[PDB]
């Protein structure tokens, strides 16, 4: 396939973001396990 070095960096960028923001607004176990391992 052709024109994929573009598509291909633009979408870095994204996953760059999503395990950043995510974790950053999930932490579906993080503040699960630690709020009660955690002392």
């Amino acid at each position: 396939k052709t024109k994929l070095t573009e598509e291909e960096k633009n979408r870095l960028n994204f996953l760059k973001k999503i395990s950043q923001r995510y974790q950053k607004f999930a932490l579906p176990q993080y503040l699960k396990t630690v709020y009660q391992h955690q002392k």
